[PDB]
């Protein structure tokens, strides 16, 4: 409790945010500078979805059957091609909202705004982490195709996630930016499964230290690990080993409260052994792992 | 099914930074006038008991630092509406949406963007609780950061921030200055009246998560309307009123659940808990979605 999903402020996305039409096939695009990147099924009839040959449907293909619209304004295609499951679509027009910005492959546990998209029109915004099995839990319908997830670091909007499909339980799956999935999963109208999912560490890691900012620390004992001896409790309870890169970005929490990482593992460790015994941190006896270490700091400092 | 903020970008092109003295809080800048949080003309010494009127007048329009980004907007005039200030300026905002201001009801619900130094910094959907607090996510700096929703290209704005009380709630004004509850602008620690949870929102969330194919407490009872409300009183929650039944038609439709009997579902759950089960990932009853928010993120 007081913590809440918080996105970042979707303004310079929105201004990116196009439609892209083959035949009666319509999802989104992103428009920056003089490219258009879309999901490659664009392309794709609902019976080609099955089993597209992308590389045979591409070649059919001519710069004039795509309809690229900013609203209801068209956008003159004047090239196109295929980077992994993402296609490009040089257009005649550079987009003056062009923000600063770069694409970035985040790793699972890494939180990211997402804003929906249909026919173009932004409907909504809203926090999504990145699964350890690779997938998010969105509220994407038909037609959100093309949405993408970003974070806002200074002026510049790091693009990380576009989506692409759905999976039979009800969660979501897509690409970076440069058109390679998350996961191992391909956009085909394919059933696929996801891996079954873990507990984000790292995440329940940084609420944890959220708890002793807040003066919440009964949970802190007299005690040590190893990363190792950790990582291999840890899995015994469903939740994902510690990277290298976990414990780095823990650090600026880390030295916030002078807990070191470790010694909160040992917390964590004593935690999943002997439970919360009717206890609660932050007020819950639930441990949340959609918080990251950066979101934490910028609830708890701004 | 996620709770969803309206996209903020019509409003993050009215937002400004508004200086006086040694405080600095946000201003909304529609047209020719910013608004803003009128304690910014407080000083440590006035903020315990100010008496506003008496402090403005002894303003001059040079004493407002008002900056967008890079420019500075210079103040030309100024006025006051209850606990807002209106700052009149030489320039117009060609970034200014269509827009009205409306005062909410305790249960809807609202997008806030907070802001910093008149930079937009986190976006996030509130309710207006029945005790016209907020629980928000507010820290120093972000007063005059506003809340809104969005209806076709209209941004219908219905919250300033202003305060914080002693409990981590918040509290704050309409586009009028008229605050929401019983608060008032002076460096006080302040109690809200008791809360209680939105009755109807949770229906319609319990809802939602039938809609997404998890329907663990559904049970196979009824109630009527009154036996309800007295239970829901009992564990305050708020009265469901016949408006709130015809407001839940659509979703009721839908899932083919009647509204009293999501009722007796709901009066199941408050008398015998969850009991570790978990309901859209929540293991607490989720009051800050609307009929109208669940139709709109099932559409
Ligand atoms: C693109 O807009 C769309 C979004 C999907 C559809 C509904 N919810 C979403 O997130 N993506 C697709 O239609 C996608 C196209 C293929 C070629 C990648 N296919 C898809 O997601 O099919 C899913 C298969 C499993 C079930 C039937 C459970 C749901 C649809
Ligand atoms: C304006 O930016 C600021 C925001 C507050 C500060 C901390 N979190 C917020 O939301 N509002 C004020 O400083 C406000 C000014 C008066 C004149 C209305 N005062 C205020 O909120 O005081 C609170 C009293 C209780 C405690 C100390 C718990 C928190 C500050």
């Amino acid at each position: 409790s007081g913590f809440r999903k918080m996105a970042f402020p979707s303004g310079k996305v929105e201004g990116c945010m196009v439609q892209v039409t083959c035949g009666t096939t319509t999802l989104n695009g992103l428009w920056l500078d003089d490219v258009v990147y879309c999901p490659r099924h664009v392309i794709c009839t609902s019976e080609d979805m099955l089993n597209p040959n992308y590389e045979d449907l591409l070649i059919r293909k001519s710069n004039h059957n795509f309809l690229v619209q900013a609203g209801n304004v068209q956008l003159r295609v004047i090239g196109h091609s295929m980077q992994n499951c993402v296609l490009k679509l040089k257009v005649d027009t550079a987009n003056p909202k062009t923000p600063k910005y770069k694409f970035v492959r985040i790793q699972p546990g890494q939180t990211f705004s997402v804003l929906a998209c249909y026919n173009g029109s932004p409907s909504g915004v809203y926090q999504c982490a990145m699964r350890p099995n690779f997938t998010i839990k969105g509220s994407f319908l038909n037609g959100s195709c093309g949405s993408v997830g970003f974070n806002i670091d200074y002026d510049c909007v790091s693009f990380c996630y576009m989506h692409h499909m759905e999976l039979p339980t009800g969660v979501h799956a897509g690409t970076d930016l440069e058109g390679n999935f998350y996961g191992p999963f391909v956009d085909r109208q394919t059933a696929q499964a996801a891996g079954t999912d873990t507990t984000i560490t790292v995440n329940v890691l940084a609420w944890l230290y959220a708890a002793v900012i807040n003066g919440d620390r009964w949970f802190l004992n007299r005690f040590t690990t190893t990363l190792n001896d950790f990582n291999l409790v840890a899995m015994k309870y469903n939740y994902e080993p510690l990277t290298q890169d976990h414990v780095d970005i823990l650090g600026p929490l880390s030295a916030q409260t002078g807990i070191a990482v470790l010694d909160m593992c040992a917390s964590l460790k004593e935690l999943l052994q002997n439970g919360m015994n009717g206890r609660t941190i932050l007020g819950s006896a639930l441990l949340e792992d959609e918080f990251t270490p950066f979101d934490v700091v910028r609830q708890c400092s701004g």
